[PDB]
């Protein structure tokens, strides 16, 4: 029938709040039968998922900044660069050794960058392997420097040996070419004593504070104390050289 | 003041105001997500439609070359129907429909059967790039009684999902090939007959979506065609289900 | 007369005009879909043993298919069937459970449904599918399994996962020719056979979220008491119970 037409539209839709099954009923049968609105409300839903979660890891990289920067991670380019790429990776990862050669473009490309390498393992099966790898690398490092841990980083890639084909004893053949004999047999009896090497306990609880458990990630940020989260990028291990670029311009400027 | 009728003017403000009605409604279906549910299967519903009827569509752009004199096969040439197989050797599904094919070619003897061998395990297990290689080899030096014959023998090895071994492959084909014939198929070439054939079946499969095996393609052999004869079955299925495609392309 | 009552009749007579700007609304408020899936869990929950195994027996031929990946001996004794969209971010990490499983139990099978969920990118599901079988017909279950994990891992913190996200890792684990081939299908928007019918099983399995279990002997047998179906994310003792259960 008829009534105030200033009180029907506020009036109707107050009541189908307050009795929502009839219109619901309808309106959900017409969008069963009408259902491309579900493939653009997916489509917003992931959109704002994947915006929320980057959001969520930047906060992450703000508070753990000092752990994520540690000088007691291998590093290449200068302690005091402006930006830093903080990578967190396993050996024996497959994807991330095939990101190997980007990487190295990335590093060459861009001396001015402080490249930082937290080492740790994906799955628990992988902690000997990891942690021996992790004591050689650290030993190249404080004996040889940034850029012959790189050298031994990209050789032990370079075995093609991934998701549980690395063995210690393929990272002690390796690790004869770069320890004297008495630093490798220094490492070997530390693996022997039961005890995990301190840098992947740390990195691991890093990456558990980080939410990064059993995931590879790059974390690209400035050095300096600065609250712009529009100056941080968090990229799954997996990316392209391009992406990792622009995030290393955006923690520039 | 202004009166009108309750239910257009109403249906009118919630059209240009409807972020409150919509809150209702996405409350309702949170609390009846059978709705969603039902919008999901109706999605896919129009997804299975589309594909066959794409499927149907690609059958007959490529019919010369699903058809071709080229491709072993049995039955007469100019059958009023054709099935066109895609297979490896060593795949578990095509392995069963084997005794399958076996019947429906004794029940359909003016039917064409054409084998389309397709070894998409060839890089995990290469005994069945050679098992293919050999089957083509059989059919050019052959013919095609001599091909169904192999292609049934190595079937019945039962040696599927890679444990099919060049040994397997040699003792049942000597008694198809002379030692030259059989010699000259133990590695792929880059030109030559056999290697043009499986080219063209890989580029075949592509064209058709077969990413994976076994596929059926079950149509007229006449150029005037209705879609309603064109049977594709993308994946094992049941000797029923192949007879009646086999009914609907004899017309 | 009354407004509301009247004016609720003639909206479910004439639902078309309100339907569409809900339609609209829904697209820009996604939250329902997340809280409908929630509501499907906790139905899932309640749901009843007796009639999933009813559903997993007669679904046994699909659920133990060849064609699709798996890792374990494929005449094991036992199937575990686990069936997972990519694309749920924010559900529990099985891939440790799933990992200790498969060393735990080696001759134990393990199968792998992927599948679109109604809340998911389809034509990202698509792409991961097709993916995934080329890595498990060219080269086995091991390696889909570590492609498995790979996109897991990706999507886990991209936060959501689009075709370029699938592309730029997918090139570490099919030749350039593979990827060619993949991207040439997939857009000219044919319709993935395997992914279509692995989401035909998972509905007719009442699995409409992710991740969802069955367990089963492979040999068809008459004791329903060795099935289990566990129609959500789940702990390995539970899955190694329903394991030693199939295996007896
Ligand atoms: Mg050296
Ligand atoms: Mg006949
Ligand atoms: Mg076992």
């Amino acid at each position: 029938d008829s009534a105030p037409t200033s009180q029907i539209g506020p009036t109707a839709e107050a009541y189908i709040v307050s009795h929502p099954d009839k219109v619901g009923e309808v309106v959900a049968t017409y969008l069963a039968e009408h259902p491309e609105f579900l493939v653009a409300a997916s489509e917003t839903l992931h959109q704002r998922q994947q915006i929320a979660q980057q959001q969520a890891y930047v906060q992450l990289a703000l508070q753990y900044r000092a752990e994520l920067l540690s000088s007691s991670s291998p590093s290449v380019g200068p302690n005091e660069a402006k930006a830093a790429v903080v990578m967190f990776f396993d050996y024996q990862c497959s994807w991330c050794s095939k990101m190997a050669p980007v990487v190295e473009n990335l590093i060459k490309a861009n001396p001015d960058t402080r490249f930082i390498f937290k080492e740790f393992p994906i799955f628990s099966s992988r902690w000997p392997v990891s942690g021996l790898a992790a004591r050689v690398g650290e030993q190249v490092w404080l004996t040889q420097g940034g850029a012959k841990y790189l050298d031994w980083h990209n050789a032990l890639y370079a075995t093609g040996k991934v998701e549980g084909a690395l063995t210690e004893h393929d990272v002690y053949t390796l690790a004869q070419h770069y320890l004297t004999p008495t630093q490798l047999a220094a490492v070997k009896e530390a693996q022997s004593s039961g005890a995990v090497h301190d840098a992947l306990l740390t990195n691991q609880a890093l990456a558990q504070h980080m939410d990064f458990s059993g995931t590879p990630a790059f974390v690209v940020m400035p050095q300096t104390q600065d609250g712009d989260v529009k100056r941080v990028t968090v990229i799954p291990g997996s990316t392209t050289q391009d992406m990792l670029q622009m995030a290393i311009q955006k923690a520039k400027g």
